């Protein structure tokens, strides 16, 4: 590992010693022919220059392991890129690529491929030849499908399809059993296939910003799942399948149309984070207070009228959000939440807070705007929590 040569003149003075060259954002239009003298080059950054920076001399620098061609207004990738047999990391992000050459499949040792922020409508069938690929990033493209040969990516751990045009998840993506992180955010998904059960190594599944109404029963088989992000979807019926995931740590279901907060949520015993912000929830079941490791509970923008006294059981809770609800009171048991740092209660029907709130020694912020609290009550509250930032 070498500190990068940022001065092209310095690099060309002792070319044999140049392993790392960073010419990014230097206003370079072309490369000098002399660049071919950098025979031991392993890392090359040509990002943020011009499309003409792609000198034919680059493709003869055979020791190249890492190449960054980001922000170069590239409309086409030369077929000669395939000659860089030793490439491990290739970055083509923030360009204007619509297609890729079939030669993209020649990188036998390719581990990371970044194609973020392009205009890709299709991937070549040869993408399947990248059998050592661990990360494929396609954020913000125009893909409606992936080639069936995507099933051949037997080492893939990270697949990022965030901001594309997918209407369904292909059954070939579901054959990538080594996947750990699958990002399908901001697509046009209406369903998740039953074949999701095959992704047994999946730790993170992001489906935020789609049109999902339900999940298949087979999602219960994702026993390695830690993060499940289902916010900004069309769930009206709570997907009870996800309540079988006893090792889940984070669950996001905000911006749905949920009418019921089921008692079975109490079965998510490892849950640390739960958001149900902006739904139609009326009642908080006693079973939610039975989550011993819960640190954040986000319930703002609902129709909750009361909190059960069993709230005291959430000993690890640090953040409780209940703004824009219909709360008439807080139970005195709120004072037992010793780790509470943030308590959002704006836009409710609160007139007072129990004396026991003074026990909230770690409380840093308390939000009480748009509540019918009288000036003398605001004074009393300030005195109960003198070190807390209180917004009235
Ligand atoms: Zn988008
Ligand atoms: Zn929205
Ligand atoms: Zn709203
Ligand atoms: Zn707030």
């Amino acid at each position: 590992i070498q500190k990068p040569y940022k001065n092209l003149a310095k690099a060309l003075q002792n070319p044999a010693d140049v392993r790392n060259l960073d010419l990014s954002f230097q206003g370079l239009k072309t490369l000098p022919n002399k660049i071919g003298q950098l025979k031991n080059l392993q890392k090359l950054d040509l990002g943020g220059n011009e499309p003409t920076i792609l000198s034919k001399e680059i493709w003869q620098l055979k020791d190249l392991q890492k190449l960054n061609l980001n922000n170069n207004k590239l409309t086409v990738l030369p077929k000669e890129i395939g000659q860089l047999q030793n490439l491990q990391e290739l970055s083509l992000h923030s360009n204007e690529l619509v297609n890729l050459p079939k030669e993209i499949g020649q990188f036998k040792n390719l581990q990371k491929l970044n194609l973020d922020n392009n205009k890709l409508t299709v991937l070549p069938k040869e993408i399947g030849q990248l059998q050592n690929l661990q990360e494929l990033s396609l954020l913000s493209n125009k893909l409606i499908s992936l080639p069936t040969e995507i099933e051949q990516l037997k080492s893939l751990k990270n697949l990022d399809l965030n901001h594309n045009e997918f209407t369904t998840v292909s059954k070939e993506v579901m054959l990538l059993e080594t996947l750990e992180n699958l990002d399908l955010r901001s697509n046009k998904l209406k369903t998740i296939p039953k074949e999701i059960r095959q992704l047994k190594s999946l730790k993170v599944l992001m489906l935020t910003g789609n049109q999902l109404t339900s999940l298949p029963k087979e999602i219960e088989q994702l026993q390695n799942l830690k993060t499940l992000n289902l916010g900004e979807n069309r769930f009206q019926i709570f997907p009870v399948e996800i309540l079988e995931l006893k090792n889940l740590l984070e669950l996001n279901l905000y911006y749905n149309q949920l009418v019921e907060f089921p008692k079975e949520v109490g079965q998510l015993k490892s849950l640390k984070y739960l958001s149900l912000y902006h739904n139609q929830i009326t009642t908080l079941p006693v079973e939610v207070t039975q989550l011993p490791d819960l640190q954040e509970l986000h319930l703002s923008g609902n129709k909750i009228t009361i909190l059960p006294k069993e709230i005291l059981q959430l000993k690890n809770l640090e953040w409780l959000s209940l703004s824009n609800n219909k709360l008439n009171a807080l139970p005195k048991e709120i004072g037992q939440l010793k780790k509470l740092q943030r308590l959002e209660l704006g836009n409710n029907q609160l007139t007072t807070l129990p004396k026991e709130i003074e026990q909230l020694k770690n409380l840093q912020r308390l939000e009480l705007d748009s509540n019918p609290i009288s000036p003398k009550e605001k004074e009393r509250i300030r005195k109960l929590l003198p070190k807390c930032e209180i917004d009235f």
